[PDB]
């Protein structure tokens, strides 16, 4: 499964699902696209 979104994640080792993107900057995942 995934992560949905404002759970702390890993940008390159993402965990959250498409159309979030796991953010380097919060360091968790948004929704941003």
């Amino acid at each position: 499964d995934c992560l949905g979104w404002f759970k702390s994640c890993d940008p390159k080792n993402d965990k959250c699902c498409k159309n979030y993107t796991c953010s380097r900057r919060d360091r968790w995942c948004k929704y941003d696209l």
